[PDB]
């Protein structure tokens, strides 16, 4: 009677969970909270906020969303891509094991859903802003699937410029829209904000793709065999140039998944001199970059800032 | 020009999605949905039913629910494990691979969410219906991470059995406890069976700890190569402990870090909670008690028949 009786108690209570129990399952999480960027992610934050005047309390807890969400898609996105390093330190999943990261980072996105209830008290905004989260969380899996699909079946499909672009505004578009969607809904407070965040999330992305092959120039994007925009140009301009040769060659070196230097160097100077996609993507980002430089009908100084920091996001 | 032209076009736009790319994305889930146990879990949900009466159109969305957060979760369980079987069927990673299944897997938690603001339009129970959805996948991820640490980080921490059953209700009380409580706020009709849904989360667990070892014991043991704390070893290295058996508790933990898939070494384990320790009848009799807690309630405690014959097929959910 002593079983039953304590299986009663059991299960007539809420499970039970301790602190320590919370620190044991939360190491992957911590881990990467001590790489930078945090700092960056607030300026850009606190900058726009000078538009939508959201009181501090509020701007905090949006703050706190975003952290949790885009730490735990990178501890995600850095086992989906089996990358050894994030901002010079070994990765979490290195660490604490695939297992415990995989589970950690997806209770984050849980408990960054749990803050959208303290942003406030009435019941249709709250229900806007939940749909706001689970939107813009579906838009960001819908172009990490992409992405992860051409890389891991390549070369079953060869992606366009145009299919590159519509990837990137919801994998990365996902995070920038999210936040202004929303401080645009709590706004107390012109036109609205997203075809602007749009553009950082595109300006963003290519130049990612692009610095990650032009300070090298690890270049870990040709071992992990990614579609990058200078990649996604190089395969359709051989293709439509008849450059069979070089074509395959692309193709082969990105399924090595080779961690190899000079044969690095080797692609990265196809990409140079033989389809000269490295000067088509950084003028393609000049080009993107002008579009808020040069009316207001993207926009409303600390914007142009953002913009030469928008790498460290 | 033209290339600003096009990229306005872009931003201004909501993100392009076709549903061809939704084909792609759903390939791992769709491979685990050719697996069984769809009809038994919908047989517990009408069951439940004959007690909450929704209308059948939102007990159907309640039930396409469950299926998105249990086959999404079994995805990932078998990548946290590294299994490369279930139900007899090869893996979706093994097919697809991890980075892929890994996300759609993910993606379904969230389309799962999205079925939740179609159950109703009343904002006040819209976000009682939110507020549940969230408690339990919040209680699933600690449980599941609390399990996967114990495993991974043996033999830094052994759990005892009170551990395992706080872990457990957490674990795997949390699908059971979602679909009950959303349920239960749904319902047009006038004591709750939490309780109840509780005992069948832990009597699920338990059963499915001992028949793993059970059945190889009779004829994989895949348990034994996880490293799993699963109920058996919880009780064996315990009771080895207790009484000073030293060598054995240290040959316990032994095949448990090895990690093996060699049939003798894991045969050697199941002899030891066999003739040494007596596990795996502790065990039987341990979930035969909880069973009986249910058989026996007369006085309808937890109960509100049917349930004989779900409860004997609960390892079918
Ligand atoms: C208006 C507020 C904006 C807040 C912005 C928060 C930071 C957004 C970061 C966007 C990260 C894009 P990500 C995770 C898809 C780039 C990855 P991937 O491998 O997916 O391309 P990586 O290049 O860092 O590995
Ligand atoms: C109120 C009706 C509910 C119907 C649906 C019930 C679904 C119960 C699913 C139970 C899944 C337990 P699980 C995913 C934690 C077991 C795993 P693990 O490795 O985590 O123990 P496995 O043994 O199947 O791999
Ligand atoms: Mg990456
Ligand atoms: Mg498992």
């Amino acid at each position: 009677n002593k079983m039953e009786a304590k299986i009663d108690e059991l299960i007539n209570n809420d499970p039970v969970w301790s602190s320590q129990n919370e620190s044991l399952i939360s190491k992957p999480y911590n881990h990467i909270l001590l790489k930078p960027g945090k700092n960056f992610r607030l300026n850009l934050i606190v900058q726009i906020n000078r538009v939508m005047n959201l009181p501090k309390d509020q701007l905090a807890i949006v703050s706190q969303i975003v952290e949790l969400l885009h730490n735990s898609s990178l501890l995600i996105d850095d086992i989906e891509d089996n990358a050894p390093l994030r901002r010079g330190q070994t990765t979490s999943h290195l660490i604490f094991g695939v297992p415990s990261t995989i589970n950690t980072a997806n209770y984050m996105y849980f408990r960054a859903m749990q803050l959208v209830s303290q942003l406030t008290t009435k019941e249709p905004l709250y229900h806007n802003l939940i749909t706001i989260f689970n939107e813009e969380l579906i838009n960001l899996h819908r172009g990490q699937g992409l992405d992860i699909y051409w890389r891991d079946f390549l070369p079953e499909i060869i992606p366009t410029q145009e299919m590159y672009l519509n990837m990137v505004m919801n994998k990365t578009g996902g995070l920038f829209r999210l936040t202004l969607r929303l401080m645009e809904a709590l706004s107390p407070s012109g036109h609205s904000l997203v075809p602007f965040i749009n553009l950082l999330g595109i300006i963003y992305q290519i130049r990612d793709d692009y610095l990650n092959l032009k300070d090298f120039q690890f270049a870990e994007d040709i071992t992990e065999g990614k579609l990058s925009f200078p990649i996604v140009h190089a395969l359709n301009f051989t293709k439509t140039k008849g450059q069979t040769e070089q074509h395959n060659e692309i193709l082969r070196i990105l399924l090595l998944r080779t961690s190899d230097k000079d044969i690095k160097l080797k692609l990265i100077q196809i990409l140079e001199f033989d389809t000269n996609s490295l000067a088509y993507t950084k003028n393609f980002i000049n080009q993107l970059v002008n579009m808020i430089k040069n009316e207001n009908k993207y926009l409303p100084d600390e914007l142009l800032y953002i913009i030469d920091h928008l790498s460290e996001l």
